[PDB]
């Protein structure tokens, strides 16, 4: 919870970080839908969908971690302590 006292130069540095981180769900939700609404459950078809979802997850996590890392490294040492304490309290 950005209680980090962000500097105005930090506020805009972050805004520029998000537009870049330092980039096939609909394709994914669609395939999920077709698995759920089928008369039967086909395990091998589901496993192929789960594998396809790992691709997208990989891209999304990489982008999310690199972004959060870029933000961490614009912080002052006191602000990094608060970032780190906040991290302990969030789940995502
Ligand atoms: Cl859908
Ligand atoms: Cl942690
Ligand atoms: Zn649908
Ligand atoms: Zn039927
Ligand atoms: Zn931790
Ligand atoms: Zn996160």
């Amino acid at each position: 919870f950005k209680d980090l006292n962000l500097t105005d130069a930090q506020k805009q540095q972050i805004r520029e970080i998000m537009k870049g981180q330092r980039m096939r769900p609909l394709e994914e939700r669609r395939a999920m839908h077709d698995i759920i609404a089928s008369d039967t459950f086909d395990k091998v078809k589901a496993e192929a969908q789960i594998a396809k979802m790992e691709e997208q997850r990989k891209a999304n996590m990489l982008a999310h971690m690199e972004t959060q890392n870029k933000i961490y490294n614009i912080l002052t040492p006191e602000q990094k302590k608060q970032f780190n304490a906040n991290f302990e309290k969030r789940l995502t």
